[PDB]
């Protein structure tokens, strides 16, 4: 029992991060067969920060203004070409250390581990969500461009998020083929997140998690529909449920014997009353980066 | 002069559609160099078309499970795999009609036009945008699956979205990597669209166009800020303008000589007094489906 924030062990994806450098830009890339994968803001200077011309800046270039670092050794670079936001470099060696991957976007409320990383070097892990406005709240330092965000399904890395940049304290970045998350570009302009709002599913799946750890004081005998919920829901800006919702959460429902409707009036209590100096698997608030897929690893393993 | 909805040339298009076939499920396939890129629903039959699991349902099949149609031409798969929510056939022959092409996924309030297809064959082409709420209000009958959705930049197509389903009125699917715009699945469930808003920067290109052909009777002599406006069109269930918004319609206040605030406060004036009986570009209603770059490409060619 017990019940932390748990992020998919990284190796598989320690022995893929490179540095790469053009010019005097350094940022971190994702080396997997023989292409290095990066954020294509590596081939600005302060000069074209503000409004760069990507394609202009990429005619000017030729292979040899890429240096990148698989450690100590040093790859050659034979080829680039950009595909929305990020550059691929196609490099002279094969990483004998490529896992079994692919390339996923995820939604909005799903979560994933980050290796963040510094100069090519892994410095940290940690787990967290997609928001509704399409931002992360992670934890990211200068240098940190690059870094990648994963899930592990079997053998196989799903490979979603590369980092690009902050914004007002929160992060946002790509999916692999360089496509963004949100209504963002990589330039710096007037650009802000938009409102977020609380992940009800992950709510009650966190809920659950806690009845299964012996955390019952908040539930009560009473039920509600959906309609009443969202009623509810929307008044404490919390996204509304929706009957798959409701079905996803069916293993869980089942393992504890508490209906999703009864959980949603334990839920609908909390919001109305506030948890009044109680906690619930150690937290004075109600979590939401947790999904059902991840309660499920955790408590039945 | 005049303004109507136009989408671009479909020739380039034309050319790379198929027909594919496995078992009694027929649909449009998206056919570039040597791969047939469709829906990867096509290899379900009724009794897996509310849940199915799409791993399975692929390892049972063989390269010549999958007929593909071009004209009259029938092609050879010699390969077949999944990514996210297409399949992609690897076949015999590289269409010769290959344009230059790129895969790119849109954002919300961007235009695009679609290319309805049935049976592989080319039935009609129209424009439409990417909803809010990540739907598409297209015109389909049942057979279009696989339709795709595109821009023209110079000489180059940017494939932005492959048709796969209906939900209650409007239509959802996927970018050409295969994942979803928007929070749907490729299966039967309980799915509706969430809440749609009105764009608002497109409203404010389409009002310049008005300027510029000779709709003059909106406009008046106040401003207002972007704060005062906001609070006005959040009222009326219109998407907030930002900084980067009123920087994108600067070619068109400059053509016309009408600031972005001063068609703020005509805008506002609009939402609140309505047309009454009088029209903007023929139409009665506030139009959102132009944005600047559209009017742009129309009204100066
Ligand atoms: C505090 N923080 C949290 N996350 C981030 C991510 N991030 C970053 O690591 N670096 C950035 N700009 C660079 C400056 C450089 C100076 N040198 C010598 N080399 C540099 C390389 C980079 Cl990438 N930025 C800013 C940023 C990065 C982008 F990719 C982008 F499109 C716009 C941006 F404003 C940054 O956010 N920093
Ligand atoms: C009215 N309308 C508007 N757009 C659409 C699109 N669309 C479609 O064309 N076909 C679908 N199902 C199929 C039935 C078939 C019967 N035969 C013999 N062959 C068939 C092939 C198809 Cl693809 N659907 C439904 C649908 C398609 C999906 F890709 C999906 F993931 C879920 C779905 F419910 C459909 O929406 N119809
Ligand atoms: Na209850
Ligand atoms: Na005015």
């Amino acid at each position: 029992s017990g019940f932390r924030k748990m992020a998919f062990p990284s190796g598989k994806v320690e022995g893929c991060m490179v540095q790469v450098t053009c010019g005097t830009t350094t940022l971190n890339g994702l080396w997997l067969d023989d292409v290095v994968y990066c954020p294509r803001h590596v081939i600005c200077t302060s000069e074209y920060m503000l409004n760069p011309n990507y394609e202009d800046l990429l005619i000017r270039k030729s292979n040899h203004n890429f240096l990148v670092q698989a450690g100590n050794v040093q790859l050659r670079v034979i080829g680039h070409s950009m595909q929305n936001c990020v550059l691929k470099l196609k490099v002279d060696t094969a990483n004998p250390k490529t896992p079994k991957y692919k390339f996923v976007r995820i939604q909005p409320g799903q979560t994933f581990s980050v290796l963040a990383c510094y100069n090519g070097s892994p410095s940290g892990v940690y787990q967290c969500a997609m928001r509704p406005n399409f931002t992360i709240k992670g934890s990211f330092l200068n240098g940190s461009c690059g870094s990648v965000g994963f899930n592990i399904d079997y053998d196989c890395v799903s490979f979603c998020y590369m980092h690009h940049m902050e914004l007002t304290g929160v992060h946002a970045g790509t999916d692999l083929e360089g496509n963004f998350y949100g209504p963002f570009v990589d330039r710096q302009t007037a650009q802000a997140a938009g409102t977020d709002t609380t992940i009800t599913v992950n709510v009650l799946a966190w809920l659950y998690a806690a009845v299964i750890n012996g955390d019952r004081w908040f539930l009560n005998r009473f039920t509600t529909t959906l309609n009443d919920f969202n009623l509810v829901a929307m008044k404490y800006n919390y996204e509304p449920l929706t009957q798959d919702h409701v079905d996803i959460l069916g293993p869980l429902s089942a393992q504890t014997g508490i209906a999703v409707l009864d959980m949603c009036a334990s839920l609908k209590e909390l919001l109305q009353n506030g948890m009044n100096g109680r906690t619930i698997l150690g937290s004075a608030l109600l979590e939401d980066e947790f999904t059902p897929f991840d309660v499920v690893r955790q408590c039945s393993g």
